[PDB]
């Protein structure tokens, strides 16, 4: 629990959110409410999502007796389990532990929000904006960039929090692509997971792993049962996989150097041959 | 004019060529025709390229009146200035002084051939096939390997030639990659040359040289002129180069131990930031 305490950084974060007076703002991790009290003056409603019941009670107390108190709803509990309401904008200062699952939750949330202004550890922020093959380019980079426009807005020193964290922080903007690309995110993430796990291995090597071959063969057999496709007696899932890698040109490539165009082509090429990822 | 005169090595070279009866064989440097007369019996056509008109005249005489004479075409002159016809396989024994230009001629030749079996000086051969970082791993190794598969096939003692060369020799196989990487060679070689000057020192030391910083700043300014990108007054090429090396993880890497995909990645990292080596 690192409380953002520098008023200038808080004001800049709120400015970057470009609030409208009619906005519902989702605030995740309100801490002691340093940002909440300012958000409440600028928006129609603030929905603060907070894990710790003590910090919930104290937030209610902080706004008690003020003209804006009635514009605050506090949702108690783990945000990752919460069914999130409609919101226009999100500001968030969450622990590093939940940064990844929260980004994915945001990317799939409906109805679409307009933007999110988020505080993350520096490395996590750099990963979100990394290009092919930066050292920090990973599943997080490509999944975020597929579904959203993501920008690194500002560096924030550890000195700005109480108590200070051990690493520097960053403010990032995430604006979800609306409509999103016409791509099944579950399939996409299956392919991305498999190829990035060892992002430095060629795809040929990545797909040779027993765990990979076993699931892909199982799902392919299910596929064929649905679509009435004969599987020869001498079927080899290794050969089937390798011929797709060859035909798409990605066999000798490594996920760390592959962009969105590349993975879309690869996914298309697996799908055309009956391989569908979970 | 070192003429190969060991029939067993001649037989072994022809064997490694894996001739098909329908093949057109380019033989560069046929000498006295020791290999030519054997090639003619196994291939559809032999196109022999020879610089010395005296040897050309003797080669015609050697096949004269034999049943395979009509399958021989002799192209007279410098093979480097010769527009080469289609050929399936190539066999070559040329002076050491033109090994490098001839290799890159073959690699740029279209349509693609299937394989070349070539005689080189020992050290030249060891450089072609060197792996990151064998002692002899160099610009020649990586430039050749970018475009071809290369194998050292056999050592050839100087006594096998008349007259003998001053050095030991090797037989190498070259098979062009088809398709090749879609990399502009002048661009690629710009990066390769720079980094291989001191192949045992790091990339950040290679990129700190005055002349290199001047080149890259000049090229970035050209890219920015093309795209109408404004360059701030306080622009630092040193800083921009360092950020790219840090982003990609290459600051402390050395050309002697970098493979092809390493160079592709580094080149992409510069090019995507507007910095070109051509
Ligand atoms: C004080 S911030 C720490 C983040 C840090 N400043 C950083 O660099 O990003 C953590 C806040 O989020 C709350 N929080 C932690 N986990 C949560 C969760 N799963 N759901 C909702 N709120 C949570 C904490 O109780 C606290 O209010
Ligand atoms: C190159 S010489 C010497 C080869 C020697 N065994 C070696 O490894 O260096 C063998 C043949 O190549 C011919 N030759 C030399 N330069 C040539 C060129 N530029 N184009 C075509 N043939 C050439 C010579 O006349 C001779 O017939």
């Amino acid at each position: 629990q690192h409380i953002l305490k520098n008023p200038l950084i808080i004001n800049s974060i709120i400015d970057k959110a470009a609030l409208r007076p009619t906005d519902v703002v989702l605030e995740v991790g309100p801490g002691t409410g340093n940002m909440t009290v300012k958000l409440l003056e600028k928006a129609k409603k603030v929905v603060a999502c907070e894990l710790d019941p003590r910090l919930v009670a104290e937030l209610h107390k902080r706004v008690q007796g003020t003209p804006v108190a009635s514009k605050l709803q506090v949702l108690v509990g783990d945000v990752l389990k919460t069914d999130l309401p409609f919101f226009d904008t999100c500001v968030a200062n969450l622990p590093y532990q939940i940064s990844s699952p929260f980004v994915f939750k945001l990317l799939l949330h409906r109805p679409f929000f307009r933007c999110a202004i988020l505080m993350f550890q520096r490395e996590f922020a750099l990963r979100l904006v990394a290009k092919p093959g930066d050292k920090l380019y990973c599943r997080l980079s490509i999944n975020t960039q597929l579904l959203a426009r993501v920008d690194h807005l500002m560096k924030v020193g550890k000195n700005n929090f109480r108590p200070p964290p051990k690493v520097e922080s960053s403010v990032v903007r995430i604006e979800p692509k609306n409509p999103p690309p016409p791509i099944n995110f579950q399939e996409w993430d299956g392919l991305v997971r498999i190829t990035f796990v060892r992002k430095n291995k060629t795809l040929s090597a990545a797909f040779k792993s027993s765990a990979v071959q076993q699931l892909l063969e199982k799902n392919y057999r299910i596929h064929c049962s649905v679509h009435n496709i004969i599987i020869p007696e001498d079927f080899s899932i290794a050969d089937k996989i390798q011929q797709i890698l060859t035909s798409t040109g990605f066999s000798d490539k490594r996920a760390r150097s592959m962009d969105i165009d590349d993975f879309i082509r690869l996914l298309h090429g697996f799908n055309a041959e009956g391989i569908h990822f979970s």
